[PDB]
């Protein structure tokens, strides 16, 4: 059957994981795992996959890799290529990097050859776990007959936690942080966010540090992938876009930080990123469809709002993800500027991080999350990576310390590779 009872006692999050560790390993598959609005999606299995290089565009299916030039914009590239897949099949999954949003602003150039955009693909079986079930769609026996020793099995026992160190600063992150309120002050731009690396000196199991991160994060949206080399896991702060089959669109800037309410710095800054976010989602949007719903409502506790518009005719989904992107919360105002000051003051390229997450649908659906709060594995390297908003007013010491506490969102849950 199509549908399986959710056992008692069991957490979404932990079966998703579970499923995603055990079974996926056992069919030989890459997977990514999405969490949105209560349910856990697992895409186990590359049916097919697009990859948008800054200087090449891929599409692997078959076994067959079949390659293209591609000009213009960057979203029009990944939707054309993406629309195929959606064909085949209800839904595909992927990743989308930092520098996926610097076309917009003509900074392509300075972007070295096979420099990943966005990585989409289109499972071979899907999972969906919440509360009360689940879903199961395309799945053969092979995956049915794993879920199903899985269920039985049931959930492992997350291991203790290890320790690292984030106090040094290998990167010269204050330094960096100094040049910046320079530029500020000298009126290039507004605002900047500068983010700095921590190595993890040892291997982490990704799918058991997804679990115990997950009982003490309670995020917008989450993730667990292993695709083409690469593992992350990451709580997603923020909501990039989120477009209905109906051509709702759909942004949500959150503030961050009673005195919430109140204070003028965050209110100041929660305002001109409302007011940039409705700017960018008007270009895309039916002439008077733009409107903020709830603004400055209070939503841990968070300020933020809700911008919504309806998709012209014109225009897509990757066309509003464009828009949109890179988000506002983790590059800059204003933010041709702040991206353009990224690539001089920060390590470069970003990847994931400050890119999104994505889930889109044959429907027109699309779902993009704010990469931030996340791990990644790539090659021998195990990796974090956090950073700050950076004003006139800024402290370097001060930045620092901010960087210390995003980061503690993962310090205390990773659990070592088993
Ligand atoms: O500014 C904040 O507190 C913030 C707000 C989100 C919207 C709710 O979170 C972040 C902003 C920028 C960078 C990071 C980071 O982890 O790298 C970050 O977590």
């Amino acid at each position: 059957s199509s549908s399986i009872p959710m056992p008692a006692g069991v957490n979404p999050a932990d079966l998703a994981a579970e499923l995603a560790a055990v079974v996926t390993e056992s069919v030989d598959e890459d997977y990514l795992l999405y969490e949105c609005d209560g349910q856990w999606v697992l895409a186990a299995g590359v049916q097919a996959m697009v990859e948008l290089d800054s200087d090449e565009l891929r599409v692997i299916r078959d076994g067959v890799t079949r390659r293209q030039q591609w000009s213009g914009r960057p979203g029009a590239a990944l939707g054309e290529a993406v629309d195929r897949l959606l064909l085949e099949t209800d839904q595909a999954f992927g990743w989308v990097a930092f520098e996926f949003g610097v076309h917009r602003y003509g900074l392509q150039q300075r972007l070295a050859p096979h420099t990943p955009l966005a990585r989409v693909f289109s499972p071979r079986t899907r999972i969906m776990v919440s509360e009360k079930e689940i879903r199961l769609f395309d799945a053969g026996i092979r995956h049915r007959e794993a879920i199903d020793r899985l269920l039985a099995t049931g959930v492992r026992e997350v291991p203790q936690s290890r320790s690292v160190d984030v106090s040094d600063d290998p990167s010269g992150f204050r330094r960096r942080v100094a040049v910046a309120v320079d530029e500020i002050a000298a009126g290039r731009y507004h605002k900047v966010i500068l983010s700095r690396c921590v190595e993890v000196p040892f291997a982490i199991d990704f799918p058991l540090t997804y679990r115990l991160g997950r009982r003490h994060n309670t995020p917008v949206r989450s993730f667990l992938l292993q695709l083409g080399g690469i593992r992350a896991l990451g709580y997603s702060p923020e909501l990039v876009t989120a477009v209905r089959a109906d051509g709702v669109v759909i942004t949500e800037p959150l503030a961050g930080t009673d005195d919430l309410e109140s204070n003028s710095k965050e209110i100041v800054e929660h305002a001109i990123s409302v007011r940039s976010s409705l700017e960018e989602i008007t270009d895309i949007a039916e002439p008077g469809s733009a409107a903020v719903i709830d603004f400055m409502t209070v939503r841990v506790q968070h300020l933020g709002s809700t911008i919504r518009a309806r998709l012209d005719p014109s225009s897509d989904r990757m066309a509003a993800l464009e828009a949109l992107f890179p988000a506002v919360t983790a590059s800059g105002i204003p933010k041709a500027a702040g991206v353009e000051a990224i690539f001089r003051l920060d390590e470069c390229p970003r990847g994931l991080y400050s890119g999104a997450v994505v889930m889109l649908s044959a429907d027109g659906g699309l779902d993009a999350a704010l990469t931030l709060r996340a791990a990644y594995q790539v090659g021998g390297r195990t990796w974090l990576r956090a950073g700050a908003g950076i004003i006139e007013e800024s402290e370097p010491e001060r930045e620092f310390e901010e960087t210390c506490e995003k980061l503690s969102t993962l310090t205390p849950y990773l659990v070592a590779r088993q």
